[PDB]
């Protein structure tokens, strides 16, 4: 018997968590995203703690984007979101939780490094200096994490997923995730004329992880794993796509005939070995069909979707 | 015309800036802190920054002392100490404050590194794991002056000392200070038969002498307009060892009892640079070691009952 409370169940990870249907299974799962708890005051969040009385705890609310348009707020990503994730974290010690994973990003390592990059490497340099504020919020997420273990032993963890797509996911062009961003132009393009990219050499590689698979991952992270130590949730360090097969996949999903044309990192390669010492025999999602379904998903929910 | 706050106004460090008397003069310094507010506190720290409307902030106020203990609470260290600080600087950014000056240690730098260090080599790696939490919550107040010049185009600062010692100093010999603790040993020593120090007494150390470090401290705050800190310290060139510092102690004291205990504790160097003070200040001149021990020691005796021991 546990009740899980889930920060930002709104967004794009929560809305794939919440299913969840099939089935998560056993647990009362508690879905939060608002207000209905700013998590950035102090006094909400411990009230919202105080009613639900979570067992385990997963974060995902963050304050994010504009994080990838070009005006920047260093000072509100940084407030904003260690206030968050203290209030969060603090007030799920206080109500005596047993585990919480909150959520980190790979953009927040080290901007030099070699690759791959894998999770005992995240303070070893600073971060980019693009977002550094909420680069270094993430990662005081560790820190606090890893203080929580030192005095009380209590086990707090994160994982790092790698670029999140999938349904509910931020559409909006001019915000920048780049996958979604692409699904947007080519359904912008179908019904007028020519059209593409989002522009750039189409040249640099990610790791795409599918929100429904990170959804089945995060779920067993909650179940089982106690590191304190974070973990990569990823597919292979040789599964990338470029952004050019990324626009060659969402073409053909969407089954758009027109001229394409084009004119960052380049690339952030992650390891998922501690992920394979876990669960070798779990598969992701082909890229294509996972694809093909955020498309369909975007199509039939336009009216609804981020933009 | 300028007011002046300064949180841990009643530490060593700021106990220093009040003289001050001598005389600082333009202004108008109003020392607080004093827990007269926690300023882990927003609500008492907000009121205090409303309450003086202060157009510079020397924020000296941490929460240290048991620090270099042996068992460790990293989840208070950092908890409270990015409270006081998101607290302090952000009242000063709501009352409008032209400029805040902060306090690093060189102990928050990186475990692994090349020496000497300088400011920019704060964030490129992680600090000693003993106090992660302290360490990682004062590298935060830079990363906090980069967001308000980013965003909003404010000059917030810090210092960075090497080690400070003087009058008013933590001379607890369980609150590990290496210089107040020998000062205070051989206090116990006269006062009985015969040391310690800890250690081998091999390693180096950069001492600043408080009073050095509150003139400093006051022209930073009227000169100084760079986002990226300043290291304070005397040169590479001076650096003493524990032994001789043991042996400026011992002389001042008129000490006439020694041994090492190896065993101990011990970096065994944490050498800064000081070419950016030099740039800025090449005249500038620090008490020499040996006087300003001394003088740490008679104000030591002379006012031992009132002293932290
Ligand atoms: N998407 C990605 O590419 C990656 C994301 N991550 C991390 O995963 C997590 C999930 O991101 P994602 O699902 O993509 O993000 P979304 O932006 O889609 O979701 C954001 C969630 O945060 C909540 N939130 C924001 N501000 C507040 C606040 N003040 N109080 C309460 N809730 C708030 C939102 O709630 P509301 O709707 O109520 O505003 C929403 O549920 C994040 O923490 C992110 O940093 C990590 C790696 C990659
Ligand atoms: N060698 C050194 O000593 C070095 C110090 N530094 C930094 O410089 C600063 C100077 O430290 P120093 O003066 O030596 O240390 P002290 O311990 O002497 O000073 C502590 C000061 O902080 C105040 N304080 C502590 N907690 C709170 C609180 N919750 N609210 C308000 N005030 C509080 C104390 O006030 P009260 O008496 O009321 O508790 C006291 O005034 C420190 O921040 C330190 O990190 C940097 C490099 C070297």
């Amino acid at each position: 018997s546990m009740r899980i409370l889930v920060t930002g169940g709104s967004g794009l990870v929560g809305k794939a968590i919440q299913k969840v249907v099939a089935d998560g299974a056993g647990e009362d799962w508690v879905f939060v995203s608002s207000k209905d708890a700013d998590l950035t005051d102090t006094a909400q969040t411990r009230a919202l703690f105080e009613k639900v009385q979570p067992t385990h705890v997963i974060h995902l609310a963050a304050m994010v984007g504009g994080l990838f348009r070009n005006i920047k707020y260093n000072l509100d990503f940084w407030r904003k979101n260690v206030h968050m994730n203290d209030n969060v974290l603090h007030s799920a010690f206080e109500v005596g939780a047993r585990k919480v994973v909150s959520c980190l990003s790979t953009c927040i390592f080290p901007d030099k490094t070699t690759y791959p990059i894998d999770e005992t490497m995240i303070h070893n340099g600073p971060p980019h200096n693009s977002n550094f504020g909420y680069s270094y919020a993430k990662r005081m997420i560790d820190v606090q994490n890893r203080a929580y273990f030192q005095q009380y032993g209590c086990t707090f963890t994160a994982v790092i997923p790698t670029n999140v797509f999938g349904p509910h996911d931020n559409f909006n062009i001019e915000d920048g995730h780049v996958l979604p961003g692409l699904i947007h132009k080519v359904h912008l393009a179908k019904s007028s004329g020519s059209a593409l990219t989002v522009w750039g050499t189409g040249n640099p590689r990610r790791q795409f992880i599918y929100s429904l698979d990170l959804a089945q991952l995060f779920i067993w992270v909650l179940r089982e794993y106690n590191e304190v130590e974070p973990i990569i949730l990823s597919v292979g360090e040789e599964d990338e796509v470029s952004i050019k097969e990324a626009a060659e996949a969402v073409v053909e999903a969407m089954d758009f005939h027109g001229e394409v044309t084009f004119d960052g990192q380049f690339k952030k390669t992650a390891s998922n070995s501690k992920l394979r010492t876990y669960l070798p025999d779990f598969r992701f999602t082909p890229f294509k069909q996972a694809v093909k379904e955020t498309c369909a998903w975007f199509t039939d929910n336009y009216e609804q979707a981020r933009k």
